[PDB]
């Protein structure tokens, strides 16, 4: 490569456009490295409710550290952080803070038009979409996909929470014995665009519309049709959907796929053991959604899982593999950050 | 047959269109929320902690048929542009939460507009607050606005009339233990009101929050005024709640005389239970406070005493059933 | 009129009381569990999840009355000491889940006995397996022992024998999103039969465990004999669950021919829905599978197809309807 | 370095081991249970509420290894059975919920056995009942059976006697509003202790039940004797709790004097917080008791008043690093 990538000593400077779920986790993992620091947050409150949301969380625990409002902002562990409450992208003076990167994590603006809007005079250089962002857009699944970018990109995107699970499972496959077809069903915890109690849903999904804590509710998700933008050679192979059911954070992802090479149990597993990095984890242990809640790994395969049914000379091969949506996510959207920030130019 | 309208089709509002369906001379005719009929429709057909919709419902142009019957739906954020008179309504049920005072709920009535509002909350001090069987005499039949009060003031306000009436108040202070509703976050976010508690996962934490209703008991009964406060626990349950009164009295009491007390106080709004029921036990009911005599303390420690009252309530169709009683009685007069 | 017995006045048992109400030719009349019938008659009358009995229940010595009509309760631990003869019981409905098999259900028949039993489970490859509307006509009324089947294979059965005589199934894979049942821990703790995840909390995981249901699929459908497989995925709901199927099949379909097969099989046990439901809505339904249309998928690529098809159920009501259903009619041959 | 038994491997004797291994003269060499190692060893390694073990775990023949050290597991349904001399236990954690008397609970010394046994729960009148830095000064060392209290007496306890010491108790009357527990039934089911509200599913409703934790106070602060009784609302959260107790005084006061004196009675055993928490905040913490005074209440009608204090506790971790403080200095004295 030529990407003279800067030395985690030179400090870039990073804006947080939403504070939500993914921003103030986002928030808490970037205090643990060390080239990549947040100057300045963007949301529609005022600093005491961001500063108690960062300090109290009901799913990852008490933060690590001390937090304390000031006027404009709060302080965490004695370093001023600026927060604005400024609605529409185009204005807000991120440069003001020294902000280069935005992470745009509002839900709002995942698109390349729409974070485009960040990139102005007063305003930052680059953006990273915290989700999908349309089929223009490079979509990172760090240590699966990471070498496609160069720097000079403006927008990009750390695609979701399901393609970082789906991602790396479906790669081991596609290497070792190379995937015809598969559908996905991803059993999901309930997120904030659901409704905690039947009532009339803003983007007119009659499901969503549903008390997302007492309910299983089916919705749809793009994770296997987009994934030939992480994965080329899978394009159009796979297709999936989701059930969304009542714990507050914590899924999985269960593939049923077609394989060329004939395969067993064994070297099913054997394979994603061997593709295991500090992005895939595997396991052999019979655990549950509570074990992955605030997990490092994007994806954790479960050996346990694992099927291989082979009728009339004919294979469908199932796996399985956990993911926190939460800090499995953003682990990896950190992940990914740090990458871009030592390599833009 | 008096034509009435619903403003904010949630879950106060679809249940008073439920309980209006077996109300003869209350009819529905105009819906007004910020959605498309479709979403409304299956609202109403499809219900998490209430059940299927008893009857048949089918999305049309502008609205939708319930067991044949067409009603139109409108989508118009503003109380004032809103043609009530079109569809003939005269009375406004206004269950969004966001029109909760006199000068607000007003905007209703206007030309081409409604006669009558009903909030289904709190509406100040300035309003005739209204828990039927205990203060629905207060009504004459000339107010533009009335409240139907709240879920909590509804349950506490047989409970403790009974009180009053048999041995006399002294002071008491209220918890309730209250389902979370719709105006907390599903998970941990920024909480539009500024409340950093209802900021937090209302479906996994026990969430302590205010609430108004002991403080403004002398609304309904005037000789409690000032008497009460209290506050919640808001717990993760979808629906169903209850409250307990530790209260200090005049007269001496036993456990078993509180209980007749309210026993015989007992009506279509005020039940009575000795069987030791939970919340699920009491989700659907009409009762608007059900008290419970399993859980009647009287403490006597050197010869002072503290009383402990304690009635269960479906925040929704509790509260709903009291509603759509006093809208009845409301429209009749 | 056929008098039953029920062993095992748990989730199943109760509801098939229930149920039983609105039965003509059938009637309880001896309960059999390990408590008194205070405890047995409070869990009648209040249920979390399928409402208040519709009905008066009382208790008595030795049982309770149900509408004015008393029913014997005992407490006895093993079936060959239950004297079912002595209240007319013919059939004994065998609901403990301690009793799944033809030796240990066949205690109940003996002098004072009973004479038939039917299992509300899985009672291994010797036993009968009876899915209604599915394989009933294999019952010819000279058993002794039959199987109900599960939840899982009563949702799963119509669903794939529907696909099997319209396209033909060759193999396919099964995943049921299903409700926490009595066999998981409240809280994390030792499971007395080896699991380690059932073992776990079960109304604060995802918990994944085996069903057989795919596997032993054969014992109904024979001709689908060895050709699916399937798991669980059990979930914090406390009833009501969805079975997902993907199968390769021996014709070309589209969705919608795949959904008008589905539409064309649908019966008293097999429903049809087009409607964007969750699992609340189909607590207490009748149908033992309700097929949800909007989930379908024909994914066909580089001219090989995987077909998606999804069906919901009510665990505890849609079972025991199809359960009631087969006991009703095992009764009358 | 005391060697430290363990009956019941359940809730809080899973999570006194936890806490057990950053306590430097204390140390577990037996574990009782009804089921094998590998069912134990899993519970230790994950668990739902309290997050992963910090340590490695390693299933073996007759036990199971933590960090390396060997620990020895054993299936005895009878406490007069159990061999703990055997690995060198002299005080055994009675933590099954089914030996909470001293009865029961001396099954455990004889012959082999153990020399002292901590009931991890309420004893009977009988036994002495020790809330860490609340009345702890009432041990000697002599004593064969304690008890570590319950849960609601170890969160109420240092509220009450802050309450008593400053301004004098009349009366009062307790709610907690209570996690559900493992005597609960998972789906509406009989209950084997007779109580018809247990029998319901726990996670799915809002369920009344007793408690003893006020009645039995004067076991703890004696001159609270008789003057507080209460009851519990159990609800769906599988782990954390609040205790709300409204009181008369002997002396007039203000909402500023009463969070003023909780926070002076302030400790490793009682806290003080002003935060605007729920219950997911205090999951794992290890106060015994934390008083919250955003919570608190002075209501004045008459010339008459009545006092509302409400403290927080995980009844899972609140309770056992309460019962490990007093198992350390048990140990110590003995
Ligand atoms: N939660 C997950 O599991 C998960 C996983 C991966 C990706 N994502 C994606 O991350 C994004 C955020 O998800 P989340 O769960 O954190 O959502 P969230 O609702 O918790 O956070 C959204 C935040 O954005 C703020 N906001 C909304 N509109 C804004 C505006 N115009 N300007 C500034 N701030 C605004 C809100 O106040 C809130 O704090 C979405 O794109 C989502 O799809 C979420
Ligand atoms: N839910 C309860 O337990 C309960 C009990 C008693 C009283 N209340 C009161 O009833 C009211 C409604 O509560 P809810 O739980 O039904 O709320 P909800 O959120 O379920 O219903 C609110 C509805 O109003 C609509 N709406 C919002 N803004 C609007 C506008 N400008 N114009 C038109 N429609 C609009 C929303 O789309 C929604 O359908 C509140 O005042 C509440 O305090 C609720
Ligand atoms: N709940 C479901 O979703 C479901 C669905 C289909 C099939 N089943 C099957 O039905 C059976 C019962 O399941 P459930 O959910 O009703 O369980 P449950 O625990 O609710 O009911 C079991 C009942 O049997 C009683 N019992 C136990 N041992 C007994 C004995 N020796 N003698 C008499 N009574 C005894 C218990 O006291 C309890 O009342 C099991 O075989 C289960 O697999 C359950
Ligand atoms: N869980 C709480 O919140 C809490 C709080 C304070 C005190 N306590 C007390 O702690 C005790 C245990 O409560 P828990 O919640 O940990 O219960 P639990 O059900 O989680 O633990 C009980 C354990 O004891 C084992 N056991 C049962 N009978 C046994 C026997 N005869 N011999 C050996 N082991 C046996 C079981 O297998 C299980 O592992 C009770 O006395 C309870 O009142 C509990
Ligand atoms: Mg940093
Ligand atoms: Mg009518
Ligand atoms: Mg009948
Ligand atoms: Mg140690």
């Amino acid at each position: 490569s030529g990407l003279v990538p800067r030395g985690s000593h030179m400090v870039v400077k990073v804006g947080i456009n939403g504070f939500g779920r993914i921003g103030r986790l986002a928030f808490r993992r970037i205090q643990n490295v060390e080239g990549v620091e947040v100057t300045r947050i963007n949301d529609l409150t005022d600093p005491n409710m961001l500063a108690h949301l960062l300090k109290y969380d009901t799913t990852q625990g008490r933060f690590d550290g001390t937090v304390e409002v000031k006027e404009g902002g709060f302080e965490v562990n004695g370093q001023f952080v600026k927060v604005s409450a400024e609605r529409e992208p185009a204005n807000i003076d991120w440069a003001t803070d020294g902000v280069e990167i935005v992470l745009e994590a509002t839900g709002f603006f995942a698109s390349k038009e729409k974070a485009e809007q960040h990139i102005h005079e007063n305003g930052a250089k680059k953006v990273v979409i915290t989700a999908p962002g349309g089929n223009d857009v490079k979509t990172v699944v760090f240590n699966t996909n990471h070498d496609i970018l160069d720097g000079t990109e403006t927008v990009i995107s750390g695609a979701s929470c399901t393609t970082n699970c789906l991602a790396p499972m479906a790669k081991a496959l596609q290497d070792n014995f190379g995937v015809k077809q598969g559908l996905m069903t991803t059993i999901h915890a309930y997120t904030g665009d659901q409704m905690i109690l039947d009532g009339p849903h803003r983007g007119g999904d009659l499901r969503r519309a549903r008390a997302g804590a007492a309910n299983i509710v089916p919705n749809s998700t793009g994770a296997a049709k987009a994934i030939g933008l992480v994965i080329p050679e899978l394009n159009g192979k796979l297709d999936g959907a989701a059930q969304r059911v009542p714990v507050p954070t914590g899924s999985v992802t269960e593939l049923v796929a077609t394989l060329e090479k004939d395969v067993t149990v064994e070297e099913v597993n054997a394979a994603m053991k061997a593709a295991a990095n500090d992005s895939y984890g595997y396991t052999e242990d019979p655990i549950v959604s509570s074990d992955i809640v605030g997990i490092s790994y994007g994806s954790l395969f479960d050996a346990t899982q694992t099927k291989v049914q082979t009728v009339d000379g004919n294979t469908l091969v199932k796996v399985v593999s956990w993911y926190d949506n939460e800090m499995s996510y953003t682990s990896q959207l950190v992940r990914t950050l740090e990458y871009f920030a030592k390599i833009a130019k």
